């Protein structure tokens, strides 16, 4: 029997569960009984996204109608879908795209994922996953300091508009990833650091821990994202929290709090589908036109903490309602924490 | 008294008829917004609701806040369609024919507003407070201008061939001096713009202009700046010609580019980065870095069409940007005819 704390065990059980990797895949509408989770593969996963990024570039270059549909029929017969009666969306347009994209980097968790859960032996299970993750992962006190300059950062960064639900901190967890402190080491030395979050369906989990966040690979489209190939994160936990993708009918879902070296950063206001920065630039910032009180900002080991309540910023003509921090180095970022969250959706208006 | 080839360009970007029929073509209503009508202010709120429309889109704002942007739209820029649908405009491409639209209808109204302000081809002469002077077919300044036209028309703008008719020395009022710090610039290079005739006025009397900050900066592949190719063909699509309308206008721009920012995809930006003076969209295709020339700090990249290594872009072939309207220097005007197979 494991003699890991109850919390870390739970977390366990939640991240390696065949159960809600197949939601995920019904949730994209993704035909199980012609794809099942045991089929999925990163050379197929590689390969749709070549695809993607063949479309985007035939529509790009004006190809004809034709080799567009084609490019359509080629994706879907890789990736192979249950539409029910609906006409089958055709990969000709942004917007098509970005969400087969999306599509694609939650399939490549999923697919690692379920490969981590299916290797090594079959001493208690929960241990023998647990190490899958190479990550040391500590139960915060509920009545800390740290677990109460978190629930605060929770409670004063929800957003307005994202008002379908509130948020509760049922666990917190420190996290150190094998090897990610001495990445980071270089960085460790960069101004500007901030403690920002990522949110992410509750079994990719697996993958981020035992391989940290990482960028989508070189067949990504870059046109497939706002801000091109880096690492997402939100100043705001709500944004951050709506991609864990829960639902009443599974509330629950996992967050990150990571330190993220920004440096030098290039605002921007609009989608800029860049995979590299001008020389100057260490990340990007999407400017929203709500930004936490800079009042309210905390600091510890020269990190900060924009745990400030949303106020207007500046910035009216914008594509953005909120902040974004975008890295193109995976070495810019060190994951410190990990939060369960309950999703607690509304039932009034009022 | 002034030249023939010149008395022609006069009459040809001061045609109150052309404007009329842009406007028709684009279906505006000319009973209740006619040509006389038009007014600056009008475009500018018009180009703020396509802003707005965009904002609203990317933030996701509801369905009945779009719809009723869009009705804005048209309550605005009063259109004739007459008995189909106006296009919602919900969507970056319904939203980007708009876009482009008003960007002509701007220039109408600048030419408009000219001619009738204050023999009337001289007094239009002098509104354009541009210096014209015609070329000679035989010198050499020509050969080197038919040359860049001949060998930069890209192989997949096939539907037409070009020849070349009149060219066209100018010299704007105040441009030279205006140009002067950016002339220090490194990386100087002769570009084309294209445009359709009846933009021809405004970009004399007013020079190149970036678009108004009502504009939306998603409008546009690379935000709001300048437009130049090195490939002719690029450039004279955007003339607008047909089979039934075969002669266009041409610009040849002195374009201070400074330190690039060499960008694949989509970049909708206003201002550069610190240390960027321009942006070029890298094209799968380029001229031959060996037939360019340099005169006097000036690059003119003349070269046949060649592949760049660079395969993974949205651009078939190369494109400049500017965000300063004074790194920019015109020093030519063309005229010419395009020969349509079929
Ligand atoms: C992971 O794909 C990136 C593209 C989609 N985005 C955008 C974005 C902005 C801010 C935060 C996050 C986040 N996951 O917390 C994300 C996010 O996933
Ligand atoms: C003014 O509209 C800006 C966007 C449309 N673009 C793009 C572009 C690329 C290269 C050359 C030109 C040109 N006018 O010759 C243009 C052009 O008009």
């Amino acid at each position: 029997k494991s003699k890991l704390p109850k919390p870390v065990q739970d977390l366990i059980k939640m991240i390696f569960d065949v159960e809600s990797m197949k939601k995920a895949m019904v949730e994209y509408e993704i035909d199980l009984q012609k794809m099942p989770l045991g089929k999925l593969s990163k050379r197929q996963i590689q390969a749709a996204y070549s695809i993607l990024s063949e479309v985007q570039q035939a529509v790009s270059q004006g190809s004809s109608d034709s080799q567009i549909l084609d490019l359509s029929n080629r994706f879907y017969t890789l990736i192979p879908h249950d539409f029910g009666m609906k006409k089958p969306p055709l990969l000709n347009n942004a917007d098509s795209v970005q969400a087969k994209v999306e599509m694609l980097d939650n399939l490549l968790d999923i697919e690692v994922a379920y490969s981590l859960l299916r290797g090594g032996s079959d001493k208690d299970p929960i241990d023998v996953n647990y190490e899958k993750l190479k990550t040391d992962i500590k139960v915060v006190d509920r009545d800390s300091e740290e677990a109460e300059i978190i629930r605060k950062y929770v409670k004063n960064t929800h957003a307005t508009t994202h008002n379908a639900y509130d948020l509760e901190v049922i666990d917190i967890f420190k996290i150190e990833r094998e090897g990610e402190c001495q990445r980071y080491k270089p960085f460790k030395q960069l101004h500007n650091r901030r403690l920002l979050w990522h949110g992410s369906r509750t079994t990719n989990f697996a993958g981020i821990l035992s391989q940290g966040l990482r960028i989508a690979p070189p067949e990504a489209p870059v046109t497939g994202y706002m801000f091109g190939k880096g690492i997402y994160f939100a100043d705001m936990v709500s944004k951050s929290a709506n991609y864990c993708h829960t639902s009443q009918g599974d509330p629950i879902g996992l967050i990150l709090l990571g330190e993220v070296a920004l440096g030098n950063m290039y605002e921007l206001k609009h989608a800029s589908h860049i995979s590299k920065l001008p020389k100057g630039k260490h990340s990007v910032k999407g400017l929203g036109k709500t930004t936490p009180d800079p009042s309210a900002n905390i600091s510890l080991d020269g990190v900060d903490v924009p745990l400030g309540t949303g106020i207007s910023s500046g910035v009216n003509d914008t594509s953005l309602l909120y902040n974004e921090y975008i890295v193109y180095d995976i070495a810019q970022v060190n994951l410190k924490y990990l939060l369960k969250l309950k999703f607690n959706f509304k039932t009034s208006l009022w």
